Protein backbone atom coordinates (compact mmCIF):
# COMPACT_ATOMS: atom_id res chain seq x y z
CA UNK A 1 0.00 0.00 0.00
CA UNK A 2 0.80 3.76 0.18
CA UNK A 3 3.88 5.27 2.45
CA UNK A 4 2.70 6.91 5.23
CA UNK A 5 5.37 9.80 4.75
CA UNK A 6 6.71 10.94 1.57
CA UNK A 7 10.11 13.04 1.39
CA UNK A 8 9.57 15.51 -1.40
CA UNK A 9 12.65 16.50 -2.80
CA UNK A 10 12.50 19.82 -4.35
CA UNK A 11 14.29 20.15 -7.80
CA UNK A 12 13.40 23.38 -8.85
CA UNK A 13 16.01 26.60 -7.84
CA UNK A 14 18.38 23.21 -9.51
CA UNK A 15 17.12 20.89 -12.26
CA UNK A 16 13.90 23.84 -12.94
CA UNK A 17 16.55 27.55 -13.31
CA UNK A 18 18.85 24.86 -15.28
CA UNK A 19 16.13 24.13 -17.81
CA UNK A 20 14.80 27.84 -18.02
CA UNK A 21 15.16 29.82 -21.17
CA UNK A 22 15.83 33.48 -18.99
CA UNK A 23 18.14 33.48 -16.20
CA UNK A 24 17.49 34.91 -12.81
CA UNK A 25 20.01 37.31 -10.92
CA UNK A 26 21.72 35.52 -7.74
CA UNK A 27 19.82 37.39 -4.83
CA UNK A 28 16.33 35.97 -7.04
CA UNK A 29 17.49 32.78 -6.63
CA UNK A 30 18.85 32.96 -3.24
CA UNK A 31 15.20 34.41 -2.29
CA UNK A 32 13.66 31.46 -4.07
CA UNK A 33 15.55 29.17 -2.02
CA UNK A 34 14.42 30.90 1.37
CA UNK A 35 11.01 30.32 0.22
CA UNK A 36 11.10 26.94 -0.23
CA UNK A 37 12.70 26.11 3.20
CA UNK A 38 10.08 28.47 4.78
CA UNK A 39 7.49 26.44 2.95
CA UNK A 40 8.66 22.91 4.64
CA UNK A 41 10.50 21.11 2.20
CA UNK A 42 12.66 18.77 3.67
CA UNK A 43 15.71 18.64 1.06
CA UNK A 44 16.07 21.38 -2.03
CA UNK A 45 18.22 21.00 -4.50
CA UNK A 46 20.15 24.21 -4.71
CA UNK A 47 22.84 24.28 -7.54
CA UNK A 48 25.48 22.94 -9.37
CA UNK A 49 28.77 23.56 -9.32
CA UNK A 50 29.25 23.38 -13.27
CA UNK A 51 31.49 25.00 -15.39
CA UNK A 52 30.08 28.01 -16.39
CA UNK A 53 31.40 27.44 -20.12
CA UNK A 54 28.87 24.73 -20.48
CA UNK A 55 25.90 25.79 -18.35
CA UNK A 56 25.97 29.52 -17.24
CA UNK A 57 22.11 29.44 -15.65
CA UNK A 58 23.89 27.45 -12.70
CA UNK A 59 26.89 30.09 -12.32
CA UNK A 60 26.61 31.59 -9.51
CA UNK A 61 26.83 28.00 -7.63
CA UNK A 62 29.29 28.99 -5.19
CA UNK A 63 27.92 32.82 -3.54
CA UNK A 64 24.44 30.93 -3.88
CA UNK A 65 24.77 28.15 -1.65
CA UNK A 66 26.90 30.56 0.65
CA UNK A 67 24.01 33.08 0.58
CA UNK A 68 20.96 30.95 1.26
CA UNK A 69 19.70 30.51 5.40
CA UNK A 70 20.52 27.00 6.25
CA UNK A 71 16.98 25.90 8.29
CA UNK A 72 17.32 23.72 11.02
CA UNK A 73 16.86 19.83 9.58
CA UNK A 74 16.90 21.07 5.83
CA UNK A 75 19.63 19.49 3.15
CA UNK A 76 20.78 21.58 0.31
CA UNK A 77 22.45 18.82 -2.02
CA UNK A 78 23.82 20.11 -5.17
CA UNK A 79 25.11 18.40 -8.62
CA UNK A 80 29.50 17.85 -8.97
CA UNK A 81 30.07 16.27 -12.48
CA UNK A 82 33.09 16.08 -12.05
CA UNK A 83 35.97 15.87 -8.90
CA UNK A 84 36.74 19.97 -9.12
CA UNK A 85 33.36 20.42 -9.35
CA UNK A 86 32.78 18.30 -5.94
CA UNK A 87 35.56 20.34 -4.40
CA UNK A 88 34.18 23.50 -5.26
CA UNK A 89 30.75 22.41 -3.49
CA UNK A 90 33.10 21.25 -0.12
CA UNK A 91 35.03 24.34 -0.12
CA UNK A 92 31.77 26.71 -0.01
CA UNK A 93 30.05 24.11 2.23
CA UNK A 94 28.44 21.81 1.04
CA UNK A 95 27.09 18.72 2.82
CA UNK A 96 25.54 16.70 0.19
CA UNK A 97 26.12 16.28 -3.53
CA UNK A 98 24.73 14.30 -6.40
CA UNK A 99 26.06 12.60 -9.29
CA UNK A 100 24.92 11.46 -12.12
CA UNK A 101 24.53 8.58 -14.81
CA UNK A 102 22.24 6.82 -17.08
CA UNK A 103 20.54 3.12 -18.24
CA UNK A 104 21.34 4.21 -21.76
CA UNK A 105 24.67 3.22 -23.29
CA UNK A 106 23.80 5.67 -26.67
CA UNK A 107 22.76 8.30 -24.02
CA UNK A 108 25.92 7.88 -21.96
CA UNK A 109 28.28 7.68 -25.06
CA UNK A 110 26.58 10.97 -26.81
CA UNK A 111 27.00 12.77 -23.92
CA UNK A 112 30.57 11.82 -22.57
CA UNK A 113 31.90 9.58 -25.27
CA UNK A 114 32.25 6.21 -22.65
CA UNK A 115 30.14 3.35 -21.97
CA UNK A 116 27.62 3.07 -18.81
CA UNK A 117 30.63 1.37 -16.94
CA UNK A 118 33.28 3.42 -17.70
CA UNK A 119 31.21 6.85 -16.97
CA UNK A 120 31.31 5.04 -13.29
CA UNK A 121 35.34 5.88 -13.09
CA UNK A 122 34.40 9.31 -13.11
CA UNK A 123 33.00 9.23 -9.59
CA UNK A 124 35.07 7.09 -7.71
CA UNK A 125 37.25 9.82 -6.98
CA UNK A 126 34.44 11.61 -5.97
CA UNK A 127 32.89 8.75 -4.10
CA UNK A 128 35.92 8.29 -2.04
CA UNK A 129 36.91 11.60 -1.57
CA UNK A 130 33.31 12.56 0.01
CA UNK A 131 33.33 9.43 2.38
CA UNK A 132 36.61 11.02 3.66
CA UNK A 133 34.92 13.92 4.28
CA UNK A 134 31.90 12.76 5.59
CA UNK A 135 30.08 13.68 2.75
CA UNK A 136 26.60 12.45 1.17
CA UNK A 137 26.02 11.24 -2.20
CA UNK A 138 22.95 10.73 -4.04
CA UNK A 139 22.83 9.01 -7.44
CA UNK A 140 20.90 10.07 -10.01
CA UNK A 141 19.81 7.48 -13.16
CA UNK A 142 18.09 9.68 -16.29
CA UNK A 143 16.19 7.20 -19.50
CA UNK A 144 14.89 5.04 -16.58
CA UNK A 145 11.66 5.01 -18.09
CA UNK A 146 12.60 5.45 -21.84
CA UNK A 147 15.91 6.74 -23.61
CA UNK A 148 15.50 9.56 -26.62
CA UNK A 149 17.94 7.50 -27.97
CA UNK A 150 17.39 3.93 -27.87
CA UNK A 151 13.93 3.90 -27.13
CA UNK A 152 12.72 1.34 -24.45
CA UNK A 153 15.03 0.12 -22.00
CA UNK A 154 14.94 -2.65 -19.61
CA UNK A 155 14.41 -2.97 -16.34
CA UNK A 156 17.65 -4.79 -15.70
CA UNK A 157 19.26 -2.64 -17.09
CA UNK A 158 17.93 0.71 -14.90
CA UNK A 159 18.40 -1.76 -12.19
CA UNK A 160 21.57 -2.63 -13.09
CA UNK A 161 23.25 0.65 -13.10
CA UNK A 162 21.16 1.63 -9.72
CA UNK A 163 22.79 -1.33 -7.98
CA UNK A 164 26.14 0.23 -9.03
CA UNK A 165 25.35 3.71 -7.49
CA UNK A 166 23.74 1.63 -4.36
CA UNK A 167 26.76 -0.08 -3.68
CA UNK A 168 29.73 2.51 -4.86
CA UNK A 169 28.03 4.35 -1.77
CA UNK A 170 25.09 6.20 -3.05
CA UNK A 171 22.81 6.67 -0.05
CA UNK A 172 19.62 6.71 -2.47
CA UNK A 173 19.02 6.86 -6.14
CA UNK A 174 16.47 8.91 -8.02
CA UNK A 175 15.14 6.95 -10.97
CA UNK A 176 14.00 9.69 -13.87
CA UNK A 177 12.35 9.76 -16.87
CA UNK A 178 13.47 13.42 -18.02
CA UNK A 179 11.90 12.72 -21.74
CA UNK A 180 8.87 11.57 -19.98
CA UNK A 181 7.73 9.14 -21.90
CA UNK A 182 6.41 6.90 -18.89
CA UNK A 183 3.35 5.18 -18.67
CA UNK A 184 1.92 3.54 -15.54
CA UNK A 185 3.21 -0.12 -16.26
CA UNK A 186 6.70 1.16 -17.45
CA UNK A 187 6.95 2.99 -13.98
CA UNK A 188 6.19 -0.37 -12.45
CA UNK A 189 8.10 -3.02 -14.30
CA UNK A 190 10.96 -1.00 -13.66
CA UNK A 191 10.69 -0.31 -10.03
CA UNK A 192 9.73 -4.01 -9.32
CA UNK A 193 13.44 -4.94 -10.99
CA UNK A 194 15.16 -2.27 -8.94
CA UNK A 195 13.55 -3.13 -5.98
CA UNK A 196 14.90 -6.85 -5.77
CA UNK A 197 18.60 -5.73 -5.79
CA UNK A 198 18.46 -2.46 -3.42
CA UNK A 199 16.24 -1.65 -0.72
CA UNK A 200 12.87 0.35 -1.26
CA UNK A 201 14.12 2.84 1.15
CA UNK A 202 16.74 3.83 -0.98
CA UNK A 203 14.68 4.67 -3.71
CA UNK A 204 12.88 7.90 -5.70
CA UNK A 205 11.58 8.61 -8.77
CA UNK A 206 11.70 12.14 -10.41
CA UNK A 207 9.35 12.58 -13.54
CA UNK A 208 8.80 15.17 -16.12
CA UNK A 209 5.40 15.54 -17.50
CA UNK A 210 5.81 16.03 -21.24
CA UNK A 211 3.28 14.08 -21.57
CA UNK A 212 1.37 14.56 -18.75
CA UNK A 213 1.91 11.34 -16.54
CA UNK A 214 4.13 12.69 -14.18
CA UNK A 215 1.32 12.30 -11.43
CA UNK A 216 0.04 9.39 -12.45
CA UNK A 217 3.79 7.42 -13.02
CA UNK A 218 4.27 8.97 -9.50
CA UNK A 219 1.34 7.82 -7.96
CA UNK A 220 2.51 3.88 -9.84
CA UNK A 221 6.04 4.81 -7.66
CA UNK A 222 4.04 5.68 -4.21
CA UNK A 223 1.76 2.08 -4.85
CA UNK A 224 4.83 -0.03 -5.05
CA UNK A 225 6.51 1.46 -1.88
CA UNK A 226 8.62 4.16 -2.91
CA UNK A 227 8.88 7.36 -0.71
CA UNK A 228 10.83 9.99 -1.97
CA UNK A 229 9.71 11.87 -5.17
CA UNK A 230 11.25 14.88 -6.83
CA UNK A 231 9.40 17.72 -8.05
CA UNK A 232 10.31 21.41 -9.22
CA UNK A 233 8.30 24.01 -7.66
CA UNK A 234 5.81 25.41 -10.50
CA UNK A 235 6.81 22.67 -12.48
CA UNK A 236 10.08 24.51 -13.63
CA UNK A 237 12.65 23.01 -15.70
CA UNK A 238 12.08 21.23 -19.55
CA UNK A 239 14.39 18.52 -21.04
CA UNK A 240 16.57 19.60 -23.84
CA UNK A 241 15.96 15.96 -25.38
CA UNK A 242 12.24 16.87 -26.31
CA UNK A 243 9.61 19.25 -27.63
CA UNK A 244 7.63 22.10 -26.08
CA UNK A 245 5.80 20.44 -23.93
CA UNK A 246 6.63 21.44 -20.27
CA UNK A 247 9.50 19.92 -17.58
CA UNK A 248 9.43 18.64 -13.95
CA UNK A 249 6.35 17.77 -12.41
CA UNK A 250 4.75 20.78 -10.39
CA UNK A 251 5.47 19.98 -6.56
CA UNK A 252 2.36 22.09 -5.45
CA UNK A 253 -0.13 19.80 -7.29
CA UNK A 254 2.33 16.68 -5.81
CA UNK A 255 1.67 18.37 -2.64
CA UNK A 256 -2.28 18.59 -3.50
CA UNK A 257 -2.25 14.67 -4.25
CA UNK A 258 -0.33 13.91 -0.80
CA UNK A 259 -2.43 15.91 1.53
CA UNK A 260 -5.80 14.12 -0.46
CA UNK A 261 -4.11 10.88 0.20
CA UNK A 262 -3.78 12.10 3.59
CA UNK A 263 0.22 11.57 3.15
CA UNK A 264 2.51 13.73 5.41
CA UNK A 265 4.56 15.89 3.30
CA UNK A 266 5.34 18.57 6.17
CA UNK A 267 5.39 21.08 3.41
CA UNK A 268 2.61 24.48 3.63
CA UNK A 269 1.05 24.52 0.48
CA UNK A 270 -0.13 28.05 0.40
CA UNK A 271 3.61 29.51 1.31
CA UNK A 272 5.06 26.76 -1.76
CA UNK A 273 2.64 28.43 -3.66
CA UNK A 274 3.78 31.86 -2.85
CA UNK A 275 6.91 30.73 -3.60
CA UNK A 276 5.82 29.32 -7.07
CA UNK A 277 4.80 32.57 -8.00
CA UNK A 278 7.98 34.58 -6.82
CA UNK A 279 9.79 32.69 -8.80
CA UNK A 280 7.64 32.84 -11.88
CA UNK A 281 7.25 36.19 -12.06
CA UNK A 282 10.98 36.95 -11.99
CA UNK A 283 11.19 34.32 -14.62
CA UNK A 284 8.16 35.99 -16.47
CA UNK A 285 6.49 32.92 -17.45
CA UNK A 286 3.14 31.60 -16.32
CA UNK A 287 3.24 28.29 -13.63
CA UNK A 288 3.26 25.00 -14.90
CA UNK A 289 1.03 24.36 -11.71
CA UNK A 290 -2.39 23.60 -11.99
CA UNK A 291 -3.17 23.80 -8.23
CA UNK A 292 -1.53 27.29 -9.12
CA UNK A 293 -3.32 28.26 -11.86
CA UNK A 294 -7.07 27.55 -10.15
CA UNK A 295 -6.06 28.75 -6.55
CA UNK A 296 -5.05 32.82 -8.05
CA UNK B 1 -6.96 -5.25 -12.13
CA UNK B 2 -6.52 -3.25 -15.43
CA UNK B 3 -9.61 -3.67 -18.25
CA UNK B 4 -7.70 -4.93 -21.47
CA UNK B 5 -9.78 -2.66 -23.31
CA UNK B 6 -11.48 0.73 -22.22
CA UNK B 7 -14.43 2.95 -24.08
CA UNK B 8 -13.28 6.40 -24.50
CA UNK B 9 -16.27 8.79 -24.45
CA UNK B 10 -15.59 11.80 -26.04
CA UNK B 11 -17.18 14.99 -24.54
CA UNK B 12 -14.87 17.93 -26.33
CA UNK B 13 -18.18 19.11 -28.35
CA UNK B 14 -20.39 19.41 -25.32
CA UNK B 15 -19.11 19.59 -21.95
CA UNK B 16 -15.66 21.57 -23.99
CA UNK B 17 -17.62 24.26 -26.05
CA UNK B 18 -19.86 24.84 -23.40
CA UNK B 19 -18.28 26.72 -20.97
CA UNK B 20 -16.35 29.00 -23.32
CA UNK B 21 -17.44 32.98 -24.10
CA UNK B 22 -16.68 33.23 -27.57
CA UNK B 23 -19.83 31.01 -28.96
CA UNK B 24 -18.23 28.42 -32.13
CA UNK B 25 -20.30 28.66 -35.60
CA UNK B 26 -22.44 25.50 -36.16
CA UNK B 27 -20.40 24.59 -38.89
CA UNK B 28 -17.11 24.29 -36.64
CA UNK B 29 -18.85 22.26 -34.18
CA UNK B 30 -20.23 19.89 -36.95
CA UNK B 31 -16.40 19.43 -38.37
CA UNK B 32 -15.02 19.25 -34.65
CA UNK B 33 -17.35 15.70 -34.47
CA UNK B 34 -16.97 14.48 -37.79
CA UNK B 35 -12.82 14.55 -37.29
CA UNK B 36 -13.23 13.01 -33.62
CA UNK B 37 -14.98 10.64 -35.79
CA UNK B 38 -12.40 10.65 -38.12
CA UNK B 39 -10.25 9.63 -35.06
CA UNK B 40 -11.76 6.61 -34.01
CA UNK B 41 -13.72 7.54 -31.13
CA UNK B 42 -16.50 4.89 -30.72
CA UNK B 43 -18.42 7.54 -28.33
CA UNK B 44 -18.94 11.34 -29.33
CA UNK B 45 -20.87 13.40 -26.77
CA UNK B 46 -22.87 15.41 -29.59
CA UNK B 47 -24.79 18.59 -28.04
CA UNK B 48 -27.38 19.47 -25.47
CA UNK B 49 -31.21 19.55 -26.47
CA UNK B 50 -31.08 22.11 -22.96
CA UNK B 51 -32.74 26.17 -23.63
CA UNK B 52 -30.63 28.40 -25.03
CA UNK B 53 -31.12 30.66 -21.96
CA UNK B 54 -29.07 29.17 -19.71
CA UNK B 55 -26.48 27.52 -22.08
CA UNK B 56 -26.29 29.70 -25.39
CA UNK B 57 -23.14 28.13 -26.63
CA UNK B 58 -25.50 24.50 -27.31
CA UNK B 59 -28.21 26.61 -28.84
CA UNK B 60 -27.92 24.98 -32.46
CA UNK B 61 -28.33 21.11 -30.86
CA UNK B 62 -30.94 20.59 -33.43
CA UNK B 63 -28.96 21.51 -36.84
CA UNK B 64 -25.78 20.07 -35.01
CA UNK B 65 -26.76 16.62 -34.16
CA UNK B 66 -28.76 16.77 -37.80
CA UNK B 67 -25.68 17.77 -39.94
CA UNK B 68 -22.67 15.37 -38.89
CA UNK B 69 -21.97 12.22 -40.19
CA UNK B 70 -23.16 9.60 -38.49
CA UNK B 71 -20.01 6.65 -38.87
CA UNK B 72 -20.86 3.21 -38.56
CA UNK B 73 -20.56 1.95 -35.14
CA UNK B 74 -19.90 5.45 -33.17
CA UNK B 75 -22.48 6.87 -31.01
CA UNK B 76 -24.10 10.02 -30.92
CA UNK B 77 -25.43 10.87 -27.23
CA UNK B 78 -27.03 14.30 -26.79
CA UNK B 79 -27.80 15.57 -23.28
CA UNK B 80 -31.83 15.84 -22.82
CA UNK B 81 -32.39 17.03 -19.10
CA UNK B 82 -35.96 16.64 -19.53
CA UNK B 83 -38.86 15.76 -21.48
CA UNK B 84 -38.98 18.67 -23.88
CA UNK B 85 -35.70 18.42 -24.39
CA UNK B 86 -35.78 14.63 -25.01
CA UNK B 87 -38.66 15.38 -27.38
CA UNK B 88 -36.44 17.49 -29.60
CA UNK B 89 -33.82 15.32 -29.22
CA UNK B 90 -35.50 12.04 -30.73
CA UNK B 91 -36.85 14.41 -33.31
CA UNK B 92 -33.92 15.65 -34.80
CA UNK B 93 -32.49 11.80 -34.57
CA UNK B 94 -31.09 10.81 -31.50
CA UNK B 95 -30.16 7.24 -30.39
CA UNK B 96 -29.22 7.96 -27.04
CA UNK B 97 -29.72 10.64 -24.59
CA UNK B 98 -28.41 11.74 -21.43
CA UNK B 99 -29.81 12.76 -17.97
CA UNK B 100 -27.72 14.02 -15.30
CA UNK B 101 -28.15 15.23 -11.85
CA UNK B 102 -25.59 15.33 -8.81
CA UNK B 103 -25.05 13.91 -5.44
CA UNK B 104 -24.96 17.35 -4.16
CA UNK B 105 -28.58 18.82 -3.45
CA UNK B 106 -27.31 22.75 -4.27
CA UNK B 107 -25.46 22.18 -7.41
CA UNK B 108 -28.58 20.55 -8.80
CA UNK B 109 -30.44 23.63 -7.86
CA UNK B 110 -27.98 25.87 -9.59
CA UNK B 111 -27.46 23.78 -12.53
CA UNK B 112 -30.64 22.23 -13.58
CA UNK B 113 -33.03 23.90 -11.33
CA UNK B 114 -34.43 21.74 -9.04
CA UNK B 115 -34.09 19.13 -6.47
CA UNK B 116 -32.24 15.99 -6.42
CA UNK B 117 -35.90 14.06 -5.78
CA UNK B 118 -37.17 16.43 -8.74
CA UNK B 119 -35.21 15.08 -11.01
CA UNK B 120 -35.61 11.65 -10.42
CA UNK B 121 -38.88 12.68 -11.48
CA UNK B 122 -38.17 14.21 -15.24
CA UNK B 123 -35.83 11.44 -15.57
CA UNK B 124 -38.47 8.92 -14.78
CA UNK B 125 -40.48 10.51 -17.81
CA UNK B 126 -37.52 10.12 -20.49
CA UNK B 127 -36.93 6.37 -19.32
CA UNK B 128 -40.29 5.77 -19.84
CA UNK B 129 -40.52 6.98 -23.76
CA UNK B 130 -36.82 5.84 -24.12
CA UNK B 131 -37.75 2.02 -23.44
CA UNK B 132 -40.30 2.10 -25.77
CA UNK B 133 -37.63 2.92 -28.74
CA UNK B 134 -35.09 1.28 -28.00
CA UNK B 135 -33.44 4.43 -26.86
CA UNK B 136 -30.64 3.72 -24.67
CA UNK B 137 -30.37 6.77 -21.92
CA UNK B 138 -26.72 7.46 -20.07
CA UNK B 139 -26.78 9.13 -16.47
CA UNK B 140 -24.45 11.93 -15.51
CA UNK B 141 -23.43 12.01 -11.53
CA UNK B 142 -22.03 15.20 -10.89
CA UNK B 143 -19.97 16.18 -7.64
CA UNK B 144 -18.91 12.96 -6.93
CA UNK B 145 -15.67 13.88 -5.46
CA UNK B 146 -17.00 16.97 -3.58
CA UNK B 147 -19.17 19.58 -4.21
CA UNK B 148 -18.25 23.54 -4.90
CA UNK B 149 -20.79 24.93 -2.93
CA UNK B 150 -21.61 21.86 -0.11
CA UNK B 151 -18.34 20.47 -0.48
CA UNK B 152 -17.54 17.37 0.85
CA UNK B 153 -19.47 14.80 -0.50
CA UNK B 154 -20.29 11.31 0.97
CA UNK B 155 -19.60 7.76 -1.05
CA UNK B 156 -22.80 6.35 0.51
CA UNK B 157 -24.55 9.46 -1.04
CA UNK B 158 -23.19 9.04 -4.72
CA UNK B 159 -23.77 5.25 -4.62
CA UNK B 160 -27.29 6.12 -3.54
CA UNK B 161 -27.68 8.23 -6.80
CA UNK B 162 -26.31 6.27 -9.09
CA UNK B 163 -27.84 2.63 -7.51
CA UNK B 164 -31.07 5.50 -8.71
CA UNK B 165 -30.07 6.33 -12.06
CA UNK B 166 -29.07 2.24 -13.02
CA UNK B 167 -32.46 0.41 -11.63
CA UNK B 168 -34.52 3.27 -13.28
CA UNK B 169 -33.41 2.22 -17.09
CA UNK B 170 -29.58 4.27 -17.59
CA UNK B 171 -27.31 1.08 -19.12
CA UNK B 172 -24.58 3.60 -18.05
CA UNK B 173 -23.74 6.54 -15.14
CA UNK B 174 -20.78 8.03 -15.51
CA UNK B 175 -19.26 9.75 -11.95
CA UNK B 176 -18.49 13.41 -12.67
CA UNK B 177 -15.61 14.65 -10.71
CA UNK B 178 -16.57 18.17 -12.00
CA UNK B 179 -14.65 20.71 -9.94
CA UNK B 180 -11.62 18.17 -10.10
CA UNK B 181 -10.54 18.56 -6.44
CA UNK B 182 -10.52 14.75 -6.24
CA UNK B 183 -7.19 12.73 -5.14
CA UNK B 184 -7.26 8.96 -5.54
CA UNK B 185 -7.82 7.89 -2.53
CA UNK B 186 -11.12 9.82 -2.57
CA UNK B 187 -11.66 8.40 -5.72
CA UNK B 188 -11.24 4.65 -4.70
CA UNK B 189 -13.79 5.45 -1.62
CA UNK B 190 -16.79 6.73 -3.87
CA UNK B 191 -16.02 3.70 -6.31
CA UNK B 192 -16.21 0.72 -3.90
CA UNK B 193 -19.47 2.35 -2.26
CA UNK B 194 -20.92 2.38 -6.01
CA UNK B 195 -19.39 -0.38 -6.92
CA UNK B 196 -21.36 -2.65 -3.95
CA UNK B 197 -24.76 -1.02 -5.85
CA UNK B 198 -24.36 -0.72 -9.54
CA UNK B 199 -22.00 -3.41 -11.67
CA UNK B 200 -19.02 -2.61 -12.79
CA UNK B 201 -19.91 -2.60 -16.62
CA UNK B 202 -22.35 0.23 -16.07
CA UNK B 203 -19.74 3.27 -14.72
CA UNK B 204 -17.68 5.06 -15.89
CA UNK B 205 -15.21 8.09 -14.79
CA UNK B 206 -15.56 11.97 -15.68
CA UNK B 207 -12.80 13.72 -14.29
CA UNK B 208 -12.19 17.36 -14.51
CA UNK B 209 -7.97 18.11 -14.72
CA UNK B 210 -8.69 21.48 -12.66
CA UNK B 211 -6.10 20.90 -9.97
CA UNK B 212 -3.73 18.29 -11.95
CA UNK B 213 -5.25 14.98 -10.48
CA UNK B 214 -7.43 14.23 -13.85
CA UNK B 215 -5.16 10.98 -15.38
CA UNK B 216 -4.18 9.67 -11.54
CA UNK B 217 -7.98 10.13 -10.43
CA UNK B 218 -8.31 8.29 -13.82
CA UNK B 219 -6.02 5.73 -13.02
CA UNK B 220 -7.67 4.56 -9.68
CA UNK B 221 -10.59 3.93 -12.11
CA UNK B 222 -9.00 1.69 -14.67
CA UNK B 223 -7.69 -0.51 -11.21
CA UNK B 224 -11.11 -0.29 -9.75
CA UNK B 225 -12.16 -2.06 -13.01
CA UNK B 226 -13.65 1.26 -14.24
CA UNK B 227 -13.76 0.10 -18.29
CA UNK B 228 -14.96 3.48 -19.66
CA UNK B 229 -13.76 6.89 -18.96
CA UNK B 230 -14.74 10.64 -20.21
CA UNK B 231 -12.63 13.30 -21.63
CA UNK B 232 -11.97 15.82 -23.98
CA UNK B 233 -9.71 16.94 -26.91
CA UNK B 234 -7.67 19.53 -26.41
CA UNK B 235 -8.17 19.67 -22.48
CA UNK B 236 -11.31 21.70 -23.44
CA UNK B 237 -14.43 21.80 -21.23
CA UNK B 238 -15.61 23.00 -17.77
CA UNK B 239 -19.28 23.43 -16.31
CA UNK B 240 -20.67 26.89 -17.01
CA UNK B 241 -22.70 25.91 -13.45
CA UNK B 242 -20.15 24.71 -11.35
CA UNK B 243 -17.88 27.60 -10.79
CA UNK B 244 -14.14 27.31 -10.86
CA UNK B 245 -14.94 24.26 -13.78
CA UNK B 246 -11.50 23.87 -15.47
CA UNK B 247 -10.60 21.47 -18.61
CA UNK B 248 -11.63 17.80 -18.90
CA UNK B 249 -8.61 15.57 -18.96
CA UNK B 250 -7.47 16.04 -22.10
CA UNK B 251 -8.57 12.49 -24.29
CA UNK B 252 -4.45 13.20 -25.78
CA UNK B 253 -3.07 12.39 -22.78
CA UNK B 254 -5.90 9.74 -21.73
CA UNK B 255 -4.83 7.49 -25.13
CA UNK B 256 -1.09 8.35 -24.49
CA UNK B 257 -1.62 6.38 -20.78
CA UNK B 258 -3.65 3.80 -22.01
CA UNK B 259 -1.25 2.49 -25.66
CA UNK B 260 1.49 2.88 -22.95
CA UNK B 261 -0.38 0.47 -20.75
CA UNK B 262 -0.85 -1.40 -23.75
CA UNK B 263 -4.92 -1.50 -23.80
CA UNK B 264 -7.46 -0.69 -26.53
CA UNK B 265 -9.35 2.04 -27.92
CA UNK B 266 -9.46 2.23 -31.07
CA UNK B 267 -8.66 5.92 -31.51
CA UNK B 268 -6.11 6.81 -33.92
CA UNK B 269 -3.93 9.42 -32.10
CA UNK B 270 -2.71 11.61 -34.97
CA UNK B 271 -5.39 12.09 -35.79
CA UNK B 272 -7.17 12.86 -32.82
CA UNK B 273 -3.82 15.64 -32.44
CA UNK B 274 -5.36 16.88 -35.80
CA UNK B 275 -8.98 17.33 -34.51
CA UNK B 276 -7.30 19.17 -31.53
CA UNK B 277 -5.31 21.51 -33.68
CA UNK B 278 -8.35 22.07 -35.82
CA UNK B 279 -10.91 23.04 -32.80
CA UNK B 280 -7.90 24.94 -30.91
CA UNK B 281 -7.41 27.45 -33.85
CA UNK B 282 -10.88 27.98 -33.96
CA UNK B 283 -11.03 29.07 -30.46
CA UNK B 284 -8.28 31.07 -31.09
CA UNK B 285 -6.34 29.31 -27.83
CA UNK B 286 -3.69 27.18 -26.91
CA UNK B 287 -4.20 22.78 -26.87
CA UNK B 288 -4.42 21.87 -22.81
CA UNK B 289 -2.82 18.19 -23.97
CA UNK B 290 0.69 17.77 -22.87
CA UNK B 291 0.87 15.23 -25.62
CA UNK B 292 0.04 17.66 -28.16
CA UNK B 293 3.15 20.09 -26.84
CA UNK B 294 5.40 17.66 -27.36
CA UNK B 295 4.16 16.11 -30.70
CA UNK B 296 4.72 19.89 -32.69
C1 LIG C 1 -33.96 21.98 -16.73
C2 LIG C 1 -34.22 23.27 -17.53
C3 LIG C 1 -35.33 23.00 -18.46
C4 LIG C 1 -34.63 24.29 -16.44
O1 LIG C 1 -36.01 24.53 -16.10
P1 LIG C 1 -36.63 25.98 -15.80
O2 LIG C 1 -35.69 27.13 -16.41
O3 LIG C 1 -36.55 26.13 -14.28
O4 LIG C 1 -38.12 26.39 -16.42
P2 LIG C 1 -39.11 25.47 -17.36
O5 LIG C 1 -38.75 24.03 -17.20
O6 LIG C 1 -40.57 25.83 -17.13
O7 LIG C 1 -38.69 25.99 -18.84
C5 LIG C 1 -37.43 26.65 -19.25
C6 LIG C 1 -37.41 27.60 -20.51
O8 LIG C 1 -36.56 26.89 -21.39
C7 LIG C 1 -37.10 26.60 -22.71
N1 LIG C 1 -36.58 25.32 -23.28
C8 LIG C 1 -36.27 24.03 -22.70
N2 LIG C 1 -35.83 23.12 -23.55
C9 LIG C 1 -35.82 23.79 -24.78
C10 LIG C 1 -35.46 23.42 -26.27
N3 LIG C 1 -35.01 22.21 -26.58
N4 LIG C 1 -35.59 24.49 -27.46
C11 LIG C 1 -36.07 25.84 -27.21
N5 LIG C 1 -36.45 26.26 -25.76
C12 LIG C 1 -36.33 25.22 -24.64
C13 LIG C 1 -38.64 26.72 -22.48
O9 LIG C 1 -39.37 27.01 -23.72
C14 LIG C 1 -38.73 27.82 -21.33
O10 LIG C 1 -38.71 29.20 -21.90
P3 LIG C 1 -39.44 30.70 -22.09
O11 LIG C 1 -40.79 30.42 -22.78
O12 LIG C 1 -39.58 31.33 -20.63
O13 LIG C 1 -38.44 31.52 -22.97
C15 LIG C 1 -32.87 23.67 -18.41
O14 LIG C 1 -33.08 24.83 -19.25
C16 LIG C 1 -31.51 24.08 -17.63
O15 LIG C 1 -31.54 24.54 -16.44
N6 LIG C 1 -30.32 23.91 -18.33
C17 LIG C 1 -29.03 24.18 -17.89
C18 LIG C 1 -28.03 23.49 -18.79
C19 LIG C 1 -27.12 22.54 -17.95
O16 LIG C 1 -27.66 21.90 -16.96
N7 LIG C 1 -25.71 22.51 -18.44
C20 LIG C 1 -24.77 21.68 -17.75
C21 LIG C 1 -24.69 20.44 -18.46
S1 LIG C 1 -24.10 19.13 -17.37
C22 LIG C 1 -22.40 19.08 -16.93
O17 LIG C 1 -21.75 20.00 -17.45
C23 LIG C 1 -21.84 18.02 -16.05
C24 LIG C 1 -21.18 16.89 -16.90
C25 LIG C 1 -22.20 16.18 -17.71
O18 LIG C 1 -20.30 17.46 -17.75
C26 LIG C 1 -20.44 15.81 -16.02
C27 LIG C 1 -19.86 16.28 -14.78
O19 LIG C 1 -18.82 17.12 -14.81
O20 LIG C 1 -20.33 15.91 -13.69
MG1 LIG D 1 -17.92 17.68 -17.01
Amino acid sequence: TLPKRVKIVEVGPMDGLQNEKNIVSTPVKIKLIDMLSEAGLSVIETTSFVSPKWVPQMGDHTEVLKGIQKFPGINYPVLTPNLKGFEAAVAAGAKEVVIFGAASELFTKKNINCSIEESFQRFDAILKAAQSANISVRGYVSCALGCPYEGKISPAKVAEVTKKFYSMGCYEISLGDTIGVGTPGIMKDMLSAVMQEVPLAALAVHCHDTYGQALANTLMALQMGVSVVDSSVAGLGGCPYAQGASGNLATEDLVYMLEGLGIHTGVNLQKLLEAGNFICQALNRKTSSKVAQATC
